[PDB]
């Protein structure tokens, strides 16, 4: 490979190349119009083709990093539009590159993207499909500059699948909107999982991250030995350390070099990898990250022998504290894919601290004899929360379960703004739906993945706009305890009930005409303010109020003369409730 741009053109193919160069350029030049990018992207593709034809052609032996930067600096309004960024063009090539990385804006000043109508979309996607998908690719890329480029492309292909199906059906929107709903949420949850790996590698260090990865990998590849699991985690840490630094090309070669290792050492790792390992370069590492947990060797002993019973437990511990603890995590993790990673790290930390104490008594073996009884209540604490919430979710539907939850977290942190308590509680609802539809031995990992998502969003909405000490505690706490901390918030008895307001509890005929979506946000915003008004309110009482409201709204949506009902009855509701309390 004399020429890096030719080689890489051949292994992606023309179509994937153009789109990734679009995304790559969209992510730096976040203010130049869509049409400039089509010009850059055409020019660069013309140029790659040169190097496919003849690898000794002009400039083809320049590396990708030299090419990318040369191209940004040919931009005319770069001084005018980008300011500081134009100063990077005046340096040498081992500094120019890392200067462009430092001057990437995160979350610019762009207007938020309004999703157009189902018929305008289907028409546009019909009329010109490539300029419809790339403009929207360019649109989402410029707004999310730290979103890893080929996953953005992976999400783009799913967007394309959605339209190709549901625009070719005679009632388009009933098909289409529930698909675009999923993608919005999957894609934004992708953006925030990416956000979480980099913050925690920084915040919590490289040892925590490795503990987390040994755990996940051993649940994924229970038939691999500790040596190979150790060797996988070592190169991931390097990969994610290298990816979080932000240089796309450097990140992508790191992920490609591990994927290619995983597929050549496939018999040493897992039997579930054949399908992913026959994938084209671009899809490979994505596929490997998503592949399902292999089955654990059937003839597996107790952990008691190596980690409790044996002599040479403290001797093996002291010889290499972290190696010993990583063997524990591994062995415990590979017997329990039913656990969340976090609970496994709670158990590894529990074993850790007993040894610190017990290996430095005059008698260790009797001190830690009982260490496994200390796993009992840590195991059961997330199981009983999943038992309890999901049994509840089985009684009330999703919607009433979101309202069950809304009263719950409004009484614990009433100082939060009403729109936040709504977004978080409806969000939690959907993690109710999905995860309580799984079997017991597969629930705890579901909820872990979705809560970490919902709880990280929560915990920057909060560092932006703080409110409660207690919620600041959970957010600046260990990712290990972040969730139990939140589960341990009790009702706020320091809360002073807020001043009554009618406008809050006034309702106009517009409730009948809104969609179930926004019907529900309205009813729930009022539910929050209702509990904010009278926080010390019982849930026999609260059921009664909700009951009268249900009858009230239907009464006025099921009567001739709609608005006069709403004012007439609504006055009767507010006062009735104000005394029913
Ligand atoms: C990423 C590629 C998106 C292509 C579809 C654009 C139309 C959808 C508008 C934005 C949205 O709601 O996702
Ligand atoms: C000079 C041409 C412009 C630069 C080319 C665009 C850079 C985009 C890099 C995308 C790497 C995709 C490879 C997949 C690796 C993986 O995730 O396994
Ligand atoms: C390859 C070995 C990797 C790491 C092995 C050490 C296992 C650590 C077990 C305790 C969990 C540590 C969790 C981090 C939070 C903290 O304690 O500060
Ligand atoms: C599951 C029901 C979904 C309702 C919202 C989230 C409830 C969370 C309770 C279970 C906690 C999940 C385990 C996480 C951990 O091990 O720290
Ligand atoms: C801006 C910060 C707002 C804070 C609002 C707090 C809302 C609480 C959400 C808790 C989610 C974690 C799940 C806990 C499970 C449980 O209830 O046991
Ligand atoms: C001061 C007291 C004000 C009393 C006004 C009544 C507010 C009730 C708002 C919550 C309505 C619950 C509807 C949920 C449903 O049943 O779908």
């Amino acid at each position: 490979h004399k020429s890096e741009v030719a080689h890489r053109f051949k292994d992606l193919g023309e179509e994937n190349f153009k789109a990734l160069v679009l995304i790559a350029f969209a992510q730096y030049l976040q203010q130049c119009p869509f049409e400039d990018h089509v010009k850059l992207v055409n020019e660069v593709t013309e140029f790659a083709k040169t190097c496919v034809a003849d690898e000794s052609a002009e400039n083809c032996d320049k590396s990708l990093h030299t090419l990318f930067g040369d191209k940004l600096c040919t931009v005319a309004t770069l001084r005018e539009t980008y300011g500081e960024m134009a100063d990077c063009c005046a340096k040498q090539e081992p500094e120019r590159n890392e200067c462009f990385l430092q001057h990437k804006d995160d979350n610019p000043n762009l207007p938020r993207l309004v999703r157009p109508e189902v018929d305008v979309m289907c028409t546009a996607f019909h009329d010109n499909e490539e300029t419809f998908l790339k403009k929207y690719l360019y649109e989402i890329a410029r707004r999310h500059p730290y979103f890893y480029a080929p996953e953005l492309l992976f999400f783009a292909k799913r967007y394309k699948a959605a339209f190709t199906e549901c625009c070719q059906a005679a009632d388009k929107a009933a098909c289409l909107l529930p698909k675009l709903d999923e993608l919005r949420d999957e894609g934004k949850a992708s953006s925030a999982k990416q956000r979480l790996k980099c913050a925690s590698l920084q915040k919590f260090g490289e040892r925590a991250f490795k503990a987390w990865a040994v755990a996940r990998l051993s649940q994924r590849f229970p038939k691999a030995e500790f040596a190979e699991v150790s060797k996988l985690v070592t190169d991931l840490t390097k990969v994610h350390t290298e990816c979080c630094h932000g240089d796309l090309l450097e990140c992508a070669d790191d992920r490609a070099d591990l994927a290619k290792y995983i597929c050549e050492n496939q018999d040493s790792i897992s039997s579930k990898l054949k399908e992913c390992c026959e994938k084209p370069l671009l899809e490979k590492s994505h596929c490997i990250a998503e592949v399902e947990n292999d089955e654990m060797p059937a003839d597996l002993p107790s952990l008691a022998a190596d980690f409790v019973e044996s002599k040479d437990v403290c001797k093996n511990y002291a010889e290499a504290k972290d190696v010993f603890l990583g063997m524990f995590l591994y062995e415990y993790a590979r017997r329990h894919p039913d656990y969340s990673v976090v609970l496994l790290l709670r158990l590894a930390k529990t074993y850790e601290t007993t040894l610190e104490k017990c290996c430095a008594a005059a008698d260790p073996h009797e001190c830690y004899a009982k260490v496994f009884d200390e796993f009992k209540p840590l195991v059961e604490e997330p199981q009983n929360l999943i038992k309890q919430n999901c049994e509840l979710f089985e009684q009330l539907g999703e919607y009433k379960f979101q309202n069950a939850l809304l009263v719950r977290y409004t009484k614990k942190v009433p100082q939060v703004s009403t729109p936040t308590l709504v977004e978080v509680s409806r969000n939690l609802g959907k993690v109710g739906s999905k995860c309580c539809k799984h079997p017991e031995a597969k629930r705890m990992p579901c909820a872990e993945d979705y809560l970490s998502v919902v709880l990280n969003q929560l915990c920057v909405l909060h560092e932006k706009t703080p409110v409660s000490d207690r919620v600041t505690k959970c957010c600046t706490e260990s990712l290990v305890n972040r969730r139990p901390c939140f589960s341990a918030l009790e009702v706020d008895e320091t809360y002073v009930p807020k001043e009554f307001n009618a406008e809050t509890f006034t309702f106009h005929a517009d409730i009948c005409t809104l969609s179930e979506k926004e019907r529900q946000i309205k009813k729930q915003t009022a539910l929050v303010e209702l509990v904010k008004h009278k926080p010390k309110a019982t849930k026999e009482q609260l059921k009664a109020v909700m009951d009268d409201f249900a009858a009230f709204v239907e009464k006025c949506c099921k009567a001739d003369d709609k608005e006069t009902c709403f004012a007439e009855e609504g006055k009767k509701l507010v006062a009735a409730s104000q005394a029913a309390l």
